[PDB]
Parts: C-alpha cells; sequence; structure tokens
C-alpha cells in the first residue's frame, strides 16, 4: 500500500516521479489517502479514461471510507440527472455562441496587452492578464457588468483558495455570490436575456427547465470550472513557454503551430496535484492491472494519463509540432468540458497575442526566483514576472 502524498516535494511544474514508477510496475496500485480508507490509483490513460468516464463509476456515491485529500455540482452527478442537466446547460453552450465570441475575446486581450505595455516591464502575467481576462470572460456569460467584475474575482478566489481563507470567509463569499446571481436570475425570469444565464433560464427541454437553485448553483460552478481554472491554466502554460525557449521560438518562426501549441500545453501541463476525486465502482470493472470491486474508490489524475508512453511519443518532452493529440485536460465522456470550445479560444488568444505584442517576451528574473502555490487545489505561479 502507497501513502500519498508521495515522499518529496516538486518545485514548480514538476510531475513526481512515483506516477511513472507506478504506472510501469503498479498499474491497479493499492493507495492510502490523508482520509478515507484504501482505494486504488491508476496512471495508465487507458485506465484512467475509464476511471473518469465508464459509466460503471460513480462521482455522486461518495462515502466517509472514500480516499480523499480533504475531510450539489454539476461534476459531482450521475446519469440520469446529469443527463438532464446536461441537455439543458447544452441549449446555451452551442458551438455558435461560444464560436461569436472570438473577436471580443480578441479586443478584451488587446486592452489587457496595451495597459501592460503603457506600464512597462515587468509585469506580472497571473495579476495584471491571465486573471482579469479569465474573470471577464465568465462575467460576460453571467451577465455581470463591467464594474462588478473585481468583486467576482475576489469571491471567486475566497471560495476557491481552501488554504488561505477561512470556513466562515469562505460561507460569507458564497453567500454573497449566490445574492448577486440570484438577482440576475429573477431579472432574466422577467425578460429574456441573451447573455449565457438568459438563455440558461430560457432553456426548455419539453416542459422541461432548470430551478433557481440548479441555475445559482450552476453560476457558482461556473467561476471555478470556467475561471479558477482558466487562469491558472493560462499562467503555467506560459511559464511552460518561457522556460521552454526551442519550443517557444519554434512557435514565433511558425505562428500557424498555435493550435497544436495549445493542444500540446493541455497535455503536458499540470494543473492540480495529481490525485484527483474518487470514483466508486457501481459495478465491477476490469482495468489494465486487475479488477476493480462494486464499492471500491479509485482516483485517476488526467495529468497521468497525458504522460502516458503508450499514448504519446516520448511523453515527458515538450513538441508543440505533434498532431495526434489525444488528452484528456478536458476529459472524456459524459462530463467532457462544457466549455471546451471557448477555453480553447481563450488559450490561443492570449498565447498569440501575447507573442505578437512581445517578440522579446523572458521570464523577467531566473526560473529558480518563481514562487510558487503550495496549498490549495491548483499549482501555480503567485506571481510570473515578464519582461520584453
Ligand atoms: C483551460 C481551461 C479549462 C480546462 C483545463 C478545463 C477542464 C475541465 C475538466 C478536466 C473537466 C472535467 C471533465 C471530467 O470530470 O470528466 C471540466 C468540466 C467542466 N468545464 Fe471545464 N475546463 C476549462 C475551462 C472551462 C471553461 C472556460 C468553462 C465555461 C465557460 C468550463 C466549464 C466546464 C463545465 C460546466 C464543466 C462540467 C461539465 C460536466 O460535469 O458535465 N470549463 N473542465
Amino acid at each position: 500500500v502507497h501513502i500519498y502524498p508521495f515522499e518529496g516535494e516538486v518545485d514548480g511544474l514538476e510531475i513526481h516521479p512515483k506516477f511513472a514508477e507506478l504506472r510501469e510496475t503498479d498499474p491497479l496500485a493499492r493507495v492510502r489517502l490523508p482520509y478515507g480508507g484504501e482505494g486504488w490509483m491508476v496512471t495508465r490513460y487507458d485506465d484512467v479514461r475509464a476511471a473518469n468516464s465508464d459509466p460503471r463509476f460513480s462521482r455522486a456515491q461518495i462515502g466517509e471510507d472514500t480516499p480523499r485529500t480533504t475531510p450539489d455540482t454539476i461534476l459531482s452527478l450521475d446519469p440520469p440527472e446529469h443527463t438532464r442537466l446536461r441537455r439543458l446547460l447544452s441549449k446555451a453552450f452551442t458551438a455558435r455562441r461560444m464560436g461569436a465570441m472570438q473577436s471580443w475575446l480578441e479586443e478584451l486581450f488587446a486592452g489587457l496587452l496595451d495597459g501592460v505595455e503603457r506600464t512597462g516591464h515587468p509585469a506580472d502575467i497571473v495579476r495584471d492578464l491571465a486573471q482579469p481576462f479569465t474573470i471577464a470572460v465568465i462575467c460576460r456569460l453571467l451577465g455581470v457588468p463591467y464594474e462588478d467584475r473585481g468583486r467576482f474575482q475576489h469571491w471567486s478566489e475566497v471560495i476557491m483558495s481552501t488554504t488561505a481563507y477561512s470556513k466562515e470567509e469562505a460561507v460569507s463569499a458564497d453567500a454573497s455570490i449566490r445574492a448577486y446571481l440570484a438577482d440576475l436570475v429573477s431579472a432574466r425570469r422577467a425578460a429574456p436575456h441573451d447573455d449565457l444565464l438568459g438563455v440558461l433560464v430560457s432553456a426548455r427541454d419539453d416542459d422541461d427547465r432548470l430551478t433557481e437553485d440548479e441555475l445559482i448553483t450552476f453560476g457558482v460552478t461556473l467561476l471555478v470550472a470556467g475561471h479558477e481554472t482558466s487562469a491558472h491554466q493560462l499562467g503555467n502554460m506560459v511559464y511552460a513557454l518561457l522556460t521552454h525557449e526551442d519550443q517557444l521560438s519554434l512557435l514565433r518562426e511558425q505562428p500557424e503551430l498555435l493550435p497544436r501549441a495549445v493542444e500540446e500545453l493541455l497535455r503536458f501541463v499540470p494543473l492540480g496535484n495529481g490525485v484527483g476525486n474518487a470514483r466508486i465502482a457501481l459495478e465491477d470493472v476490469e482495468l489494465s492491472g486487475g479488477t476493480v470491486r462494486a464499492g471500491e474508490g479509485v482516483v485517476a489524475a488526467a495529468v497521468n494519463a497525458n504522460r502516458d508512453p503508450r499514448a504519446f511519443d516520448d511523453p515527458d518532452r515538450l513538441d508543440i509540432t505533434r498532431e495526434k493529440n489525444p488528452h484528456l485536460a478536458f476529459g472524456h465522456g459524459a462530463h467532457y468540458c462544457l466549455g471546451a470550445q471557448l477555453a480553447r479560444m481563450e488559450l490561443r488568444v492570449a498565447i498569440g497575442g501575447l507573442l505578437e505584442r512581445f517578440p522579446g517576451l523572458r521570464l523577467a528574473v531566473p526560473a529558480d526566483q518563481v514562487e510558487w502555490k503550495t496549498g490549495g487545489l491548483f499549482r501555480g505561479p503567485q506571481r510570473l514576472p515578464i519582461a520584453w
């Protein structure tokens, strides 16, 4: 039985070597997390994929003996509840609605870059570009006006940063978010609005509709899934580019690589801490390393699947030219990221915008001077200074 956390802490974007060791010699690894009883950890692409997408695993029926690192959401529902929720949400999250945002993303990011450029280097990628970009996008989806972007950014930070804010602070922020969303929903029930939240309020599946509680809870989910995830992923992707100079140079010389570079950076860059939420088997499931019986918990992180040499050639080397890229960074199957198209657009706009504005873009300090976050759900730099 392997104890998590593993011995030795990782710096920056490094992947703990134990996962690779387990992938080759212990593909159905018995593990003991800080809380709950023993579970299984899977690290091979096929197994991780199965764990996170096969309908024989449940996200809803977690319990006390469920392995976990800690003592409502669509992310935690199973079919058929999940299926109903997802059908309604997909009336708003459409390719047509997301794709029509392209121009507005470009102008939003260009304004943020102008301000950075006016102020002069060094700037902080995290505070000056990534965070304000992604919160603005989610505020547009929710109908939150420009003047309240800062308020949402702050409230999101509070409920997300579980080690930096107290339970009482998180309760207060959540209450504030929900009160604001309740007012937005109430306005959207009085007359149709065309923002994504107004479209969700108007969405119908025969007679079925989202309740006020489901709408409000989904607004909260959108701050964590859409803003916080995107902001951290973007900062980490920029760090990775700025520390892989040959790859960054290649992207400048060959800008048509940008879409593949974004997919490769999604595959490569770690976001969380390598465990993920347990899934519980509703029924026996044969995986590569053996059989998971009904009732047993399985942890499976996409980051480990995305380094499996069974699925990617030379997986521990960043290669932005990779054409075949079936990474699991947005998941797979029923829970597949509802915002993937928009996330991809965001990452292309930001990275493409950054490289075009700043040919001389570089870290403003050596990498050993970047301080990395230590608690909470996300890896990321505390501050990421750049110069140009
Ligand atoms: C770089 C950005 C992003 C990454 C890496 C990311 C990744 C993910 C992942 C891994 C999942 C879970 C897949 C699973 O559990 O099987 C997910 C779910 C989700 N994402 Fe994202 N996401 C990103 C951006 C966004 C954005 C911009 C939005 C909305 C505008 C969004 C909305 C969602 C929603 C609603 C779900 C839940 C879907 C469900 O449970 O059925 N995401 N995302």
